[PDB]
């Protein structure tokens, strides 16, 4: 921190053209004859995309502060969403674009732990947990349904208002009832 190429491993979170990256992929090369070089597939953090890189031995990366902290959810205000550390606790914030995908399932009071991928101690990315229950708020006698948070899911005929669902927050899916 600084890296080499000799450092490069799977999941190393490193500075590339200005973005936080993590190496998904690291393969050796050694050609004969000449110097060694590696081959990475990296992930960019901020964007999601994914980059295929060739670094001569020699080579150097800056370490990113990318650090992954698991907390508990306690409110948001509309705009930052609002975390405690359960041990520490220390609070932090993090704003809609942070949170993405995970806002839509975040019951109030819910208390659910929650990953925090922080990059330079700011929040970057947030992950509700894979499973959650949430409470059926608007739905009329699959089918759509509203949950109490505002996400829209697909639930079978039988659900009924105020009754509560498991979802799968990863596909945004029902699972079974709650
Ligand atoms: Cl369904």
């Amino acid at each position: 921190a600084n890296y080499s190429t000799n450092d490069f491993k799977p999941g190393l979170k490193v500075m590339l053209d200005s973005n936080p990256c993590s190496i998904m992929e690291n393969e050796y090369v050694k050609p004969g004859k000449g110097q060694a070089f590696n081959r990475v597939k990296l992930r960019n953090l901020k964007t999601g995309k994914v980059l295929e890189k060739t670094f001569k031995s020699g080579d150097t990366l800056e370490a990113a502060d990318i650090v992954e902290v698991e907390m508990n959810y306690l409110y948001n205000d509309g705009e930052m969403w609002h975390f405690m550390d359960p041990e520490s606790f220390e609070q932090i914030a993090a704003d809609k674009t942070a949170m993405g995908d995970a806002a839509k399932w975040l019951k109030d009071d819910s208390n659910e732990t929650c990953t925090i991928m922080l990059f330079n101690g700011v929040p970057l990315n947030v992950n509700a947990p894979n499973f959650v229950v949430l409470k059926v708020v608007e739905t009329d006698p699959g089918k759509p349904a509203k949950l109490e948070t505002g996400a829209v899911v697909r639930v079978p005929l039988f659900v009924q208002q105020e009754e509560s669902v498991r979802v799968d927050t990863r596909t945004g899916e029902y699972l079974e009832r709650a």
